[PDB]
């Protein structure tokens, strides 16, 4: 339905800095290697990744923040052409992947 950053932490939109940390780190656990293996459920933990990805950094927390998911997945205001995509397909940069950062912040634990 909606990748709602906030709905895939697992708090309210108006929740702090501290709180992103705090869901993020129970959702990385939850999807944590040795936590959950399923297919899909890969993938979700990238879009919660992602999630965090720009909770975490500022560069794309503007536009998430501006304009929401479609604003960086490429289907937002200008959506089809995907800021300078114009023909080409793209997902979620899920290259950005705050799973070292998870690793580096908690490590995996509680």
């Amino acid at each position: 339905m909606g990748k709602d950053y906030y709905q895939t932490l697992g708090l309210a939109r108006g929740a702090s800095d501290e709180e992103i940390k705090r869901a993020y780190r129970r959702q990385a656990l939850r999807y944590h290697p040795d936590k959950n293996k399923e297919p899909g459920a890969e993938e979700k933990f990238k879009e919660i990744a992602e999630a965090y990805d720009v909770l975490s950094d500022p560069r794309k927390r503007e536009i998430f923040d501006r304009y929401g998911e479609e604003g960086l997945k490429g289907s937002g205001p200008s959506g089809g052409s995907g800021g300078g995509a114009n023909g080409t397909s793209f997902s979620y940069t899920f290259h950005g992947d705050p799973h070292a950062m998870f690793a580096e912040f908690f490590g995996g634990r509680n």
